[PDB]
């Protein structure tokens, strides 16, 4: 079960969750609240590395991770950001998102996007209860144009599921969840496994 | 939750939910109503434009997207759609859906083609409440192998999920909605934003 | 509706729902339980076919399919599966997981991972009421670094859902159903539609 609408304005107003800044009401309707696209992004220096040892030992990793890194890429008032067919590259919601430990979120991309082949995830879009931030966006165009990309800019939706009780391990409370505080596009921390 | 296949079949007799053409007792299993391939299809040009610019002025984005779409592909009896590793199409689903305001659907692929490297979305796979229309597919071959496409075949699956309530702003009322009364391989209309 | 994670311990306990071996406590938190990854594999031999015909005739579909999938691929002690980027592989759970008839279960890849590119699932992500069996994946790395994959690493989650009722037809029970008693990296049945 989905939240509607006008029950994703009830929780909201009841603090149940929040997103912040709250987008205005048409940005919310059917079970779905749209998310804007943040200020900095994030691109790879394939030529550091030969590749990442996903479960390989944590030094190793965690340095290879900070050559293949590039560092924050900030957006000038005016700019975008191209992302070119079969490019991977991180980015971040303008909004940040708290979720209650009772409450679950999915991101979806758009409709208008898929047919131009903007991926806004790559198989990760779940929001866990306990959750407060903005949400990083792994963006791939799968598409045969570029794709200018500018801060403000409509780039998918959030949806809502209470849970079947509180979860007693929320994400906020966890000892070993890796992104919390996360502000801007956060790299991968699978070196902390 | 979502519907279970007797769930889901009361609610296509009681004519809340709507499928058409309806698929038989064999197509409807588990959690969800496995849906068709259509008949329509659309590629690009890529060679007529630089790129997309997702936000930028309405007359520039229109203009854009109308040289790099192609004239729709209408496939006659057995005819196949090729779709070759690394190239992004359009489709359409065979069958009309229809959602009342207190549910939201779900597609799905199918993990036979996805072993093929088959994907049937580009992270794009909600079906809003209200919604009523053939549903636009967006391909991406990211396996090995050329994929011939026939019309009827077994492409995806759906699934509905009740909402906490009756959305107030349903798809079909939503002034700025963009794919109401789709009936082919419609394009992105990302210009109306 | 989700199950939470003291929920999802309930239902274990129960033994209706059930994923062997079971994964401990750590493993287990918010809406979701990790899973591993296991130790077979399956890669693609394109140079002998030119295309499959997905709803082509069954004998020279099942010729095709035999002709381009690898035989499985077990790896030695301390040896990696290398995904480079563009590359379709087929992989496996470590866990077998059983659902009852009424529960739906969803399988999630990991944001460290989709921060690199690597998809778990290629739009195919639901685990139907019924199913008994290891999951298998289908990867694919759409970034920028190849990336080492390791038995026993976490690969993904697992969150599950409540269906309105018991589903009539699930898929132990089903005459068509391709994929029960799957132990492997079991390829496409494409050919038995
Ligand atoms: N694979 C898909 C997914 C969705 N849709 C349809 C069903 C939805 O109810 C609708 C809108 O989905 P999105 O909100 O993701 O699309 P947009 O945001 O691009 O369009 P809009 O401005 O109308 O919200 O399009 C579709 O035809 N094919
Ligand atoms: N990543 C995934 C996703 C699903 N499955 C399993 C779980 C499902 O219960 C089953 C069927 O999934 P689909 O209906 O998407 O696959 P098909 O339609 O190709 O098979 P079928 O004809 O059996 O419905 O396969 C899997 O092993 N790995
Ligand atoms: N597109 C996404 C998807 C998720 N997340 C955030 C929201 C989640 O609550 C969190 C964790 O998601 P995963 O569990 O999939 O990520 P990991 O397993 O890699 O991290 P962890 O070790 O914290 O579980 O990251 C995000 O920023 N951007
Ligand atoms: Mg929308
Ligand atoms: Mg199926
Ligand atoms: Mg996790």
């Amino acid at each position: 079960m989905r939240l509607c609408d006008r029950d994703i304005e009830a929780w909201l107003d009841e603090g149940r969750l929040s997103i912040n800044p709250r987008p205005p009401v048409e940005r919310i309707n059917g079970a779905t609240v749209d998310v804007r696209l943040g200020n900095k992004f994030r691109t790879f220096r394939g030529h550091t590395a030969a590749f990442i040892d996903l479960s390989g030992p944590k030094d190793e990793v965690s340095a290879a991770l900070d050559r293949v890194m590039s560092d924050e890429i900030v957006l000038d008032e005016g700019e975008a950001f191209y992302l070119h067919p079969g490019e991977l590259a991180l980015a971040v919601t303008l909004e940040s998102v708290t979720l209650p430990a009772d409450l679950v979120g999915w991101l979806d991309g758009r409709s208008s996007l898929a047919r131009l082949g903007l991926m806004v995830h790559v198989t990760a879009h779940r929001i866990d209860p306990g959750w407060s931030g903005c949400i990083v966006l792994a963006f791939y165009n799968s598409g045969k144009l570029p794709l200018a990309l500018r801060p403000g800019m409509l780039i998918g939706a959030l949806s809502f599921e209470p849970l079947s009780g509180p979860a007693v391990r929320p994400y906020n409370r966890r000892e070993d969840a890796k992104y919390r505080n996360q502000q801007g596009a956060v790299a991968s921390r699978i070196d902390k496994d």
